[PDB]
């Protein structure tokens, strides 16, 4: 029993964690065969962090300009290139620690482990989604950026995330291991801001499901509902559209509980119209949105 | 920015996990040196459980009923003991990656991470506290027992806890690693209950000069309060009363903040009047009490 916010084991993650420093920035890079990635900001000062040209920044750079640092260890850099808004940074030794892995885009409403690190050295872990705005809830200081975020899919670790930046709002900014932005950011000082957000329904309707599983079932109630009706309760509350993707993927919670999906939205209903009376659900007195289906049926069923 | 319950990189105790087995029984086991650490109801059947004779159970045993398993690996059991309710069992071959460790029992309100695991795999990593009534609000099923809770401060992994059963309310209770239960609990299956819990008001404390630190300043007032006061005030909702030690504790949060604690404590006696009011502090619209002094300079500034 019990339910919890459940990150990743990071320790695949943490053995190929390295410092890139280059000039006076030094922040976090990750280590993959004889590859580090990191954020191509690196090589920018605070002048040129206004209005950078990251081809003419790079050229004027030699390997040596990078100091790369394995715990202890420096690497010798051989070589150097970007893909988009990631500089690639090739060194002279392969990552004896390299775990099997793959470079993969998520899709908000996607959770992640992130791996904070500050000076390569990772300091902590905690699990996040991809809200619909492309931002993510973290929890970064300076020095963050080149921290990853990533899932284990069986013993493959599949990398989604990179920071990069925070917006003024205080929430978190990044890119994919193939260097794209996730949201309509950009790596330079500018105005930036987060979109609106809205609440993920189907994960909300997750964790519905695994407080049920968990004896919590005050909400349950004897109607059901449309998907139309629903979705047009959601739009009223800033939720995210509910499709019939969504209702397939929660069948197999719904199959174990008895509780249709549509029958759950009769009660997801019911708490966005009235609030939930002075009441908990697993702890919480808001609506939980950072488990994924998947997450729920990972944790209440298996390893 | 930002604020969130982060646990400790787990690779240091992932190295470390394995599975035992006796009989019909698997569970997990933490490889030290040449050591595994174990809960010793491992050795139990279906009847032993609510009257066990560990001492009788155990002279039955030899080495070679206790298989242990490290990845692939079997590991040749050489010795066997028993310390107080964790069995330790000698193995032929130290484990190559033990890290720096120590072993260090906690009092309640102290936080610590948990590696969940089945048979001797990591599942997933998170944050617990010691309730004062010396359960943890885990996240565990059958076969998660020998999953141990830590702290990492600098590169010493800190053992404070091994999983040993839940109770009927779904709340986990366990022992350090010397085999002494938290609490009152016992590794029999008779009726026993967790103690009412109360909140950790220190934690909540801890939050608020967080939330401030942060940004966020709604909710002080221009009161303040005398220990006393204060404390009469948060028994009656069901907070733990706060002492000295903890007022000392809060010193350096207070000096970063320029918040004297007991003006602190004037806001949470009103928070605790109010509630928020449609409000939220650090995302959370309940008073959260899982993050520490330490956990709050740790992670904050
Ligand atoms: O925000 C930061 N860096 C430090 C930091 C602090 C806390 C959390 N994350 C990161 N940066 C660097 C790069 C950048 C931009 F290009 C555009 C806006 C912001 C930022
Ligand atoms: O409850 C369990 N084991 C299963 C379990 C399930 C979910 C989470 N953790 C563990 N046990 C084993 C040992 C024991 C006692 F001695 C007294 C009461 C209970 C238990
Ligand atoms: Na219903």
């Amino acid at each position: 029993s019990g339910f919890r916010k459940m990150a990743f084991p990071s320790g695949k993650v943490e053995g190929c964690m390295v410092q890139v420093t280059c000039g006076t920035t030094t922040l976090n890079g990750l280590w993959l065969d004889d590859v580090v990635y990191c954020p191509r900001h690196v090589i920018c000062t605070s002048e040129d962090m206004l209005n950078p040209n990251y081809e003419d920044l790079l050229i004027r750079k030699s390997n040596h300009n990078f100091l790369v640092q394995a715990g202890n260890v420096q690497l010798r850099v051989i070589g150097h290139s970007m893909q988009n808004c990631v500089l690639k940074l090739k060194v002279d030794t392969a990552n004896p620690k390299t775990p099997k892995y793959k470079f993969v885009r998520i899709q908000p409403g996607q959770t992640f482990s992130v791996l904070a690190c500050y000076n390569g050295s990772p300091s902590g872990v905690y699990q996040c989604a991809m809200r619909p705005n492309f931002t993510i809830k973290g929890s970064f200081l300076n020095g963050s950026c080149g921290s990853v975020g990533f899932n284990i899919d069986y013993d493959c670790v599949s990398f989604c995330y990179m920071h990069h930046m925070e917006l003024p709002t205080g929430v978190h900014a990044g890119t994919d291991l193939e260097g794209n932005f996730y949201g309509p950011f950009v790596d330079r000082q500018t105005a930036q801001a987060a979109g609106t957000d809205t609440t993920i329904t189907v994960n909300v309707l997750a964790w519905l499901y695994a407080a049920v599983i968990n004896g919590d079932r005050w909400f349950l109630n004897r109607f059901t509902t449309t998907l139309n009706d629903f979705n047009l309760v959601a739009m009223k509350y800033n939720y995210e559209p509910l499709t019939q993707d969504h209702v397939d993927i929660l069948g197999p919670l719904s199959a174990q509980t008895g509780i249709a999906v549509l029958d759950m939205c009769a009660s997801l209903k019911e708490l966005l119209q009235n609030g939930m009376n002075g009441r908990t659900i697993l702890g919480s007195a808001l609506l939980e949105d950072e488990f994924t289906p998947f997450d729920v049926v990972r944790q209440c069923s298996g390893v």
